């Protein structure tokens, strides 16, 4: 596994591996084993069941430790059971011995006769045999042992026959590693296990490219070469968010301000990133944002022009009223400033005056103002200008609507006759005269109607240039009541004397059927 490093492995070893037996015959002997495919490979076998005792003994080539502290040894032998062979008990045995003794020197030409440490007597339990298919052995047992720790530059692994019938069929010896990780975007290396089978080697992370750490990253390492649970953390740099164990760059259209944000996010409306890795969103054409800011917040804009501009004059005091523009931009921040002027294109000079104004002139935030004390017989013009946050980055006149208006100008009469031309079950057409004295230029004509019955009475205003409206989808059989009034830059004449007309049962030729 990933988690290993294989020290020896005797399969692996080619052509006579070859190991060190004393006695040199008589003892373990060498033997091929045929697998299912494809080459031989090489093992040790000895049965001197019938002697009174054995010492036989067979050692490893030198293999070197490398780093390792904790050296395993995993083992695949047969064993003949003692009463499967007749007459043996006594002499036979079920067990071999192993031991290993460290060494610098690589090259020992005998086996030592006492320097030697005992591993272990092992035993095979019958009950965890294994089915071996590939070298074609039905009864095949496995034992893994562990030294250290192991201080010189190798060791020697040996095995001492008492007089079993045993086949050595493979040796594998290993150290235990834990695999080069990323966690929490810190880089943990290759870690060589501890000392003793219950050590923890504990590691400090490295933070990743390209990121900064938060808490200290550090790790354990069991010694079964599994990581155990880290602390600390690093956090991706501005511009770049986690994903797989890397810190990358925040992609097109996307931004991270901070690195303490968790991932990237889109831009936000209005607002752009041309380049990975913005940690910023630069505001799209005619867009902007205000001192008083927030990068993730989207950038907004200049309203649009006031809406529904209505002059009202009373002798020298003209009275305004409009609303909200369509566009707000978009912000609530919004207000409104009022610009005076006199003339009669050219020149039209500011009319400065200490004046009011009431209640302010400019930061406005409600829908009206009362201008008073400017002078009488004159021809003035005002421009409503809607005001947010921003726009001193790009006033523009079209964030304002202008009305031309006469000072002492006389409000229009009355209508005097509004008649009803055509009535359907659904419908109401009106048509009325002119007021008898205009007094000025007529903008629009305004109608309101209601139900007669002041139990759900609802009041409705249509508004037009022409002289006559047709009133539709309404209620049949049921009383209404209109009125009219002309508006003209002086204001509204006063409503027309009410007309009452009740919707009929004529079928409407709209609908037809
Ligand atoms: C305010 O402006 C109006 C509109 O221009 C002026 O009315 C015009 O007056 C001239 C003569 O000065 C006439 O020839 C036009 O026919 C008028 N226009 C209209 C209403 O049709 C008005 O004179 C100006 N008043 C002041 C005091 O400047
Ligand atoms: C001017 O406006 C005020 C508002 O209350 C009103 O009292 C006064 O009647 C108006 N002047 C005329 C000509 O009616
Ligand atoms: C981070 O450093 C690496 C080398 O470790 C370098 O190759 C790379 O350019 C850096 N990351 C970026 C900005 O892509």
């Amino acid at each position: 596994p990933a988690n290993e490093v294989t020290l020896l492995d005797s399969r692996s070893v080619q052509g006579e591996l070859g190991w060190i037996a004393s006695p040199l015959e008589g003892g373990w002997e060498e033997v091929s084993i045929m697998d299912e495919k494809n080459t031989p490979i090489r093992t040790y076998q000895v049965c001197n069941v019938m002697e009174p005792s054995q010492n036989n003994w067979l050692r490893t080539d030198w293999i070197t430790r490398e780093g390792a502290q904790r050296v395993y040894i995993e083992i695949k032998f047969t064993l003949r059971d003692c009463n499967s062979l007749p007459g043996v008990m006594g002499t036979c045995k079920e067990t071999f011995n192993l031991y290993y003794y460290e060494s610098d020197n690589d090259k020992e030409r005998f086996i030592r006769e006492n320097q030697f440490v005992k591993i272990d007597t092992i035993a095979a339990d019958e009950s965890f045999t294994q089915v071996d298919i590939g070298d074609r052995i039905m009864k095949l047992n496995t034992e893994i042992r562990d030294v250290g720790p192991l201080s010189k530059k190798g060791f020697y692994l040996a095995f001492q026959d008492v007089g079993a019938c045993i086949a050595l069929v493979s040796v594998r010896v290993f150290y235990k590693k834990c695999p080069l990780t990323v966690r929490n975007l810190a880089q943990f290396p290759d870690t060589i296990t501890g000392a003793d089978t219950s050590s923890l080697v504990e590691v400090r992370g490295s933070c990743v490219n390209n990121s900064e750490e938060k808490d200290v990253p550090k790790m354990y390492c069991g010694a079964d070469g599994e990581w155990l649970v880290p602390i600390g953390n690093c956090l991706c740099n501005a511009g770049h968010e986690e994903r797989s164990g890397e810190c990358q760059a925040c992609k097109i259209g996307y931004y991270k301000a901070l690195s303490t944000d968790a991932t990237c996010a889109k831009c936000p409306p209005h607002s752009y990133s041309v380049w990975e890795g913005a940690t910023s969103c630069t505001c799209d054409r005619g867009f902007f944002r205000a001192d008083n800011d927030a990068a993730s917040m989207p950038c907004t804009r200049p309203p649009s022009a006031p809406l529904n501009l209505i002059s009202n004059v009373n002798e020298t005091s003209v009275n305004l009223e409009w609303s909200s523009p369509q566009n707000t931009g978009g912000r609530q921040d919004i207000s409104y400033n009022v610009v005076c002027k006199k003339c009669g294109p050219s020149k039209c000079r500011p009319c400065g005056s200490g004046v009011h104004y009431t209640p302010q002139q400019n930061g406005l935030k409600t829908t009206k103002v009362s201008i008073t004390d400017l002078l009488a017989h004159t021809n003035y013009t005002f421009e409503i200008w809607a005001v947010n946050g921003v726009s001193k980055y790009n006033p523009n006149p079209d964030q304002s609507v202008s009305v031309t208006v006469t000072t002492n100008q006389a409000a229009p009469s009355s209508i005097a006759l509004v008649q009803a031309k055509e009535v359907t079950r659904y419908s109401v057409a009106l048509a009325w005269l002119e007021p008898d004295r205009p007094n000025g230029v007529i903008l629009e004509y305004e109608v309101k109607y209601y139900e007669k019955d002041q139990n759900e009475r609802s009041y409705r205003i249509v508004r037009t240039a022409a002289r006559n409206t047709d009133i539709k989808g309404l209620n049949p059989l049921t009383s209404y009541v209109f009125h009219v009034r002309a508006r003209t830059a002086a204001g509204y004449g006063d409503f027309s004397e009410p007309l009452e007309v009740t919707t009929n049962t004529v079928p409407s030729r709209i609908i037809g059927d």
